[PDB]
């Protein structure tokens, strides 16, 4: 996808992304992960959490997180998150972008959202085309 480029998300992480008319409002060619931690603030633990990114994380140093790796996130997309242990389920190599979309559960609207990738995306001129 292309920025300024509309998108319809298909596979989502929340609830309002999915049928929902994105805007690809940046387009990021990084490393991004699956991790699994328990929030330090006494949460449930966040079971197969994604995306974090290599600059998303201290423990990173720019080296490739191999599947069973601990790391600690300086980032946080919800209050707990920072300062807690996560660890590798899953590396991955995919194009990561920031989109602009309505919240279609409530209608609400929300900007800046990160991450979904080409996977969790389908395009609004080629639609129901998905690659696997």
């Amino acid at each position: 996808m292309k920025v300024g480029s509309q998108v319809i998300i298909n596979t989502s992480h929340m609830k309002g992304m999915k049928g929902a008319e994105a805007t690809v409002t940046g387009a990021y060619d990084t490393t991004a992960y699956v991790v699994s931690y328990t929030p330090t603030n006494g949460g449930q633990r966040v079971d197969h959490h994604k995306w974090v990114i290599q600059e998303e994380i201290k423990d990173a140093g720019d080296k490739t997180l191999q599947p069973g790796d601990q790391v600690i996130l300086e980032a946080s997309h919800m209050k707990g998150m920072k300062g807690a242990t996560a660890e590798i389920d899953s590396a991955e190599k995919t194009t990561v972008y920031m989109v602009d979309y309505t919240s279609t559960t409530s209608g609400e609207k929300v900007k800046n959202h990160k991450w979904v990738t080409e996977d969790e995306l389908s395009a609004k001129l080629e639609h129901h085309h998905h690659h696997h």
